[PDB]
């Protein structure tokens, strides 16, 4: 399954990105990843069409709240 | 099926104040705190959307007296 | 059912000094420390509101000699 | 008894991409990630030195599109780990 | 027992401070305290004369290596 | 009764390089790493003071190629640890 990734500065922007990802398309929230320095990543799972649509509006919603530092869709992940 | 209120502050003391002012302002229940490092700490509350909007509103006002409020949000119908 | 005193400092050593000076100043009980990274460390005390106000007052005075007092607060009637 | 490739990025998303791009580029095996705070995250791969050199090369190219590649390295014959 | 505290930017300066404290006088290393942001604290225990001599040359030693951000001797700690 | 060698770097990859070059340079044994956040991570080695001085010396040279060496130290007769 494809993997969608949005990393934000701060936890609240990330929760919003994750909520907007799961509202926008048929993706499943995998969880969050925190590496300190305020960087938090929301991770979603689905078909590449859904994941591309989820990440797209996850990024738009998060930018209203705060800092989106990077985002990515990986259509065919090798690990995880 | 409960709304979610979120206040993120720079520092723990502003966050405790935000959480205390949220719980004093309306019929919301504190879920806990979330810390992602960099000094960013998030208070999270639960309730009906009217109560949550009133708590976050005065939670933000109280915290700003103490310190830095970096972001806030009410999510009326959270997906995850 | 007890008031709460809070001092957040830049660095661990100032915080230990604030906490020692709080507990020497009045009949307050150290609850523990809270660390949210970024060097921010919070000393937390418990007592009647008169004692807690006297503890925090001289806790802040002591810590400022050593280092940075970034925020402080007395919550006379904490909700959590 | 195997070479080690290392890519350190600013942020978690660049690192996952580097790790995905390393494992797609050559016959390397992801060992895991290492996080030391300050946003610095390191993907670590294992393989023969030819494969590991090719994985890191394109891992760095992939990550740089996404974000900050702060350092990278191939250790052909590691003494520890 | 008195408590001596040296906080440095970085782990190597702190290990150096702790080694120089314990070499200078009859103090006993309690451990380290790390609160992130690179701040690390060496803590020693002993009679107040020893702890004052330990902290003094721990501070001198650490400064050769790196950044000493604060230091303190607490002659009669109320907690810990 | 053994000396301690210490190299602290900004970032995990420089530190692994320092640690590998310490163990390649002399008869020292890697104790482990120490991370205090802010990107600062420390390689720690054990051995006779001559070996430890030789290891730390070239551990620092190797790491400086990759990244930032923020501090280093040899403690010939450590009181604790």
């Amino acid at each position: 399954e494809a993997l969608g990734l949005i990393e934000t500065k701060g936890l609240v922007a990330c929760i919003e990105a994750a909520d907007a990802m799961c509202a926008a398309a048929n993706v499943e929230l995998i969880g969050y990843g925190n590496v300190g320095s305020g960087l938090v990543t929301a991770m979603v799972k689905g078909d590449v069409g859904a994941v591309n649509a989820a990440v797209d509006s996850g990024v738009e919603a998060a930018r209203r709240i705060g800092e989106v530092v990077t985002s990515r869709v990986i259509a065919r992940p090798h690990n995880d």
